[PDB]
């Protein structure tokens, strides 16, 4: 996240790691989003590589105890299947990760609420993202879970030729834009959090920024729209 705060420890419970297994070490390369207590929502593009992963729920810190941390092994992968890794700008960037034990749930690890089917923003709602990922473009991972504060950009405004054009769907959502605040490297596949009727739910899942950088002015963060998707999750948890 570039432009982030620190997040409090206890304000997105739902907020994993992603790891694969670098030596002797774990490596962090993406967010996720707990939503039952051995499911994890993240993004398809995130497991194209074939490594050996895990899942951290109730991490702070990457780099230090915090005292609350979980560590779970990845069971199965399932990807949505018209995912196409040299397609990002096509969609369907999700997955779900079951995981080898079922996660105990307290203030740091809860499940993320997911918004229902169909739901759309309002352009300039109010979102945060948060991550581990890079606080500037061609930079460093963070060592504590950033938030940035991103105001949606709807499809309208998105898809138009200074935005992102033909390269953002309807079955994305877009955040941000103003140059300062946006996701980057390993912030994929986590959770862009978005206030409505005084809850948060999770209504994106991190799946691009430009070529040209994270915080570029009119390059909104893209996201997978999690209302796209209920039925494909529903169908995977109920299948598996
Ligand atoms: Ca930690």
């Amino acid at each position: 996240v570039v432009g982030g705060t620190e997040a409090q420890r206890n304000s997105w419970p739902s907020q994993i790691s992603l790891q694969y297994r670098s030596g002797s070490s774990w490596a962090h390369t993406c967010g996720g989003t707990l939503i039952r207590q051995n499911w994890v929502m993240t993004a398809a593009h995130c497991v194209d590589r074939e490594l050996t992963f895990r899942v951290v729920v109730g991490e702070h810190n990457l780099n230090q105890n915090d005292g609350t941390e979980q560590y779970v092994g990845v069971q199965k992968i399932v990807v949505h299947p018209y995912w196409n890794t040299d397609d990002v700008a096509a969609g369907y960037d999700i997955a779900l990760l079951r995981l080898a034990q079922s996660v105990t749930l307290n203030s740091y690890v809860q499940l993320g609420v997911l918004p229902r089917a169909g739901t759309i923003l309002a352009n300039n709602s109010p979102c945060y993202i948060t991550g581990w990922g890079l606080t500037r473009t061609n930079g460093q991972l963070a060592q504590t879970l950033q938030q940035a504060y991103l105001p949606t950009v709807d499809y309208a405004i998105c898809s138009s030729s200074s935005y992102w054009g033909s390269t953002v769907k309807n079955s994305m959502v877009c955040a941000g834009g103003d140059g300062v605040r946006s996701g980057c490297q390993g912030d994929s596949g986590g959770p862009l959090h978005c206030l409505v009727n005084g809850q948060y739910a999770v209504h994106g899942v991190t799946s691009f920024v430009s070529r040209l950088g994270c915080n570029v002015t009119r390059k909104p963060t893209v996201f997978t729209r999690v209302s796209a998707y209920i039925s494909w999750i529903n169908n995977v948890i109920a299948s598996n």
